[PDB]
């Protein structure tokens, strides 16, 4: 497994394991959480991606059950968490909203640390761009969390370039990533300036839903799937390995986040690194994704 | 009333009074113009927003009738004017166009000064971005007007960030505002990079048509109006105060421009400053405005 | 004829002659190529615009037949060429794709030099923005070609501002142009930030298909054509001269590229420089092009 240094304080595995769906698994037992993590570690996948809101605010506690029952396991992994979304779940918020206040960020990180049973997270992301953001307040709160040692590095998620620029303008610490949807189903960022911006700044994006959240396999993408299967058969891997290799081929050093809860699929997650993806093949798949010839 | 320093040379009232419609009032008498201004001053609203083209090129002369008949009144107010649009009104322009030439800017400011009976305006805006702009010519003309003392400060109106960047690149003086449409009916700037750009540069926007030009009240925005009325009743103000408070809550320090010609509505214009607008309420109203949950 | 210095190493004619269609002329004889070039030179049009892919990879060899048979002719002209597109033409590429690799750029320039019978080109453009670009690799290859003397200057074509920014960030040499579609049929760049970006950087765009590739004359643009004909009759030139004068009027110093293969039309190509295009006329034509009044 390739590692990727996002800063002097943060190195991730090139492929990251996502826990959005950890609570969707009918088994949330400590042993089952440990089994998923151990299956990732066996392939050099060490980075786990979380958020405060995941699993109706239970997904970090479910991970915490695994970690708390396995001394030394947390020290083998990087934890990414997020804050900024407030989701209705009598004491529930009356409307889904964003909260990027220093107080909410601090409260979200303290709950994350208690739920996962650790004194630090590796990376904290602002989960969504906030139309009501006070960049000075949010920037100062993120810097203070890095200073405290509770957070090793900070970044953002779903930010447009102007959102990234505004928050970075109010901060000492460099924002080390933007976690954005990227896949053979979600290609707009390759042309619309969102990826160019990060590539120019030498910032690796993290790609969420790199298999479309399972939509790639739905039967709606028969031409893309036919090509992924043919390339997979040629190189002795599955269609998923080729779809992830498509992202890894980009010179912007995309960090894909896989979301499977299936231990058989976790076991082959690193096959993507075995794929040879030449420029012509990348454009074959891109052409199938955009449904027309390049201009 | 809060004041807002746009520069070392220009301080506005946080709420501005707009005179787009001053000529739509069947009464354009000096006494009636003075009554509107005095009703603004009574609430600490001191800034009046004008343009050369308003009232088929008569609105600044209508204001001038008020000022010329009331010695000392002009020295209690800030005057914002605009130039750059040439509107058909035999000697009329054959097509609506933009004119950002040094000669037209100078001619527009001299007519503004003669019509309003003053030797200076507080703020001059380029009224619309001009696809034919020569930024070097326009920039040099704006700088020269600041140097002359005829214009205390310069800004723009309806400019995209790239338009703002291009003209600022050709100027010594800082552009102190961008006057743009912002309201619960016109929310695109909060997400599309137009507001982020100004927030990053620490430039206050001026919001035009903050009640949609009256459209908010039309009966087409029943869900937004139901929420504004409920919040108004809770806090002892009208729906308009809450709609303006929604803009004032933003950390970018938006300066709303109200357009009513109704002396009863001018009298309560400052009620917006009495409203408590918490983050959850701001998102309640935003969610009603965009017609769906935030992402 | 006005000249335009793009750098200390590159001066073009203000109007450029394009050879996209040189192979569409049933006569590709050296004499006929020389006749087109001589007709351009007679009007001070010295810049010829080419690409590797033009004429199914034959257009530069067709020009080469003219040059190779006329000693001293190449030294009277500037040659613009392009690389980066790989077009299917058994050994053909299986999919249209982009190739901005150092190896492909070098191979494309060497074939261009052999086909045209010269040791240098005046300007090399990356033909299209490449979603798979490695800006560091492409930038270093472009810089190396300028250093070698094989290429006097480098620029891009069809790049968005973010594409231009990313490649320029990886290069020592300044990119001297962006060759983009601009015409009375293609006006988006005047408002969408693409032209503002280049105007702010003092980079002249080159306008391709300035007559819509002949579409202006199709009968679909009757209102625009009626106005161009009336202005042409007033000033003793044809509609084409007025349509090109419309581009030349812009303060961003647009360099139009004409594509006619008709020797009678080449002979009047410079009539565009005789047209007086005042601001009101520019907006008359712009208003016809966008199909509505300016805002
Ligand atoms: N920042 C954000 O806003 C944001 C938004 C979304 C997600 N994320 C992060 O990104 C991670 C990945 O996103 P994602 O969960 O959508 O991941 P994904 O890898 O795109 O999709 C995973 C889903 O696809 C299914 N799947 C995988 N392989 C399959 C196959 N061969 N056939 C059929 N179905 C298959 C999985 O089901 P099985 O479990 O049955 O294999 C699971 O439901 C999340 O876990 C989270 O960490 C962040
Ligand atoms: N830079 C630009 O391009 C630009 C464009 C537009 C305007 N502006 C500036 O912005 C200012 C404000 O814009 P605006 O005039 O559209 O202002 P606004 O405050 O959004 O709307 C004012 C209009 O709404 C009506 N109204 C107010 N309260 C109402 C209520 N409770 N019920 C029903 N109708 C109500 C007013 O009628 P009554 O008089 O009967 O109260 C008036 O017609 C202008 O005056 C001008 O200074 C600039
Ligand atoms: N960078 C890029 O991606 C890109 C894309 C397109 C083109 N280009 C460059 O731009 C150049 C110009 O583009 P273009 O060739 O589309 O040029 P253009 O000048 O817009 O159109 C030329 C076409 O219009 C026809 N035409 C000219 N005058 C006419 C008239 N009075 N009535 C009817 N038809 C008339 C010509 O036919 P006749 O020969 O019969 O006069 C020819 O087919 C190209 O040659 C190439 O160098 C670059
Ligand atoms: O340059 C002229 C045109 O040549 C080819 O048709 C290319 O595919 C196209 O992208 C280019 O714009
Ligand atoms: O991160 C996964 C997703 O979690 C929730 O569904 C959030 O509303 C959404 O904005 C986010 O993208
Ligand atoms: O400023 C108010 C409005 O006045 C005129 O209607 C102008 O055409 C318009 O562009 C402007 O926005």
């Amino acid at each position: 497994m390739q590692r990727i240094a996002l800063s002097d304080k943060l190195e991730l595995s090139r492929i990251v394991y996502g826990m959005w769906r950890i609570g969707d698994d009918a088994d949330t037992s400590p042993a089952h959480v440990q089994a998923k993590i151990e299956a990732c570690l066996a392939q050099g996948i060490t980075t786990m991606d979380q958020a405060d809101i995941y699993g109706g605010y239970t997904a970090e506690a479910i991970l915490g059950g695994g970690l708390k029952a396995a001394p030394g396991l947390r020290d083998k992994i990087e934890i990414v968490t997020k804050c900024g979304i407030v989701a209705p779940a009598h004491s529930s918020a009356r409307v889904k909203h964003y909260d990027t206040t220093a107080g909410h960020i601090n409260v979200s990180v303290e709950a994350s640390l208690r739920d996962m049973g650790t004194d630090h997270v590796d990376l904290l992301l602002i989960h969504r761009p906030d139309p009501l953001i006070d960049a000075e307040e949010t920037g100062k709160a993120l810097d203070a969390l890095v200073a405290s040692g509770k957070v090793k590095a900070v970044g953002v998620s779903n930010f447009r370039p102007w959102d990234f620029s505004l928050l970075q303008s109010a901060m000492s610490n460099r924002l080390v990533t933007n976690q954005i949807e990227m896949s053979l189903l979600a290609t707009d960022t390759f042309t619309n300036g969102d990826l160019a911006y990060l590539q120019e700044k030498r910032v690796s994006p993290m790609a969420w839903s790199p298999l479309g959240g399972g939509s790639l396999f739905s039967g709606a993408y028969g031409g893309t799937m036919a090509a992924l299967q043919r390339i997979g058969k040629e190189q002795g891997v599955d269609a998923t390995a080729v779809a992830i290799a498509w992202l890894l081929r980009h010179p912007a050093k995309i960090v894909p986040v896989l979301g499977t809860n299936n231990l058989e699929r976790i076991r082959t997650a690193a096959d993507a690194l075995r794929v040879t993806m030449d420029r012509q093949t990348w454009f074959e798949l891109y052409t199938l994704a955009i449904g027309k010839e390049v201009a």
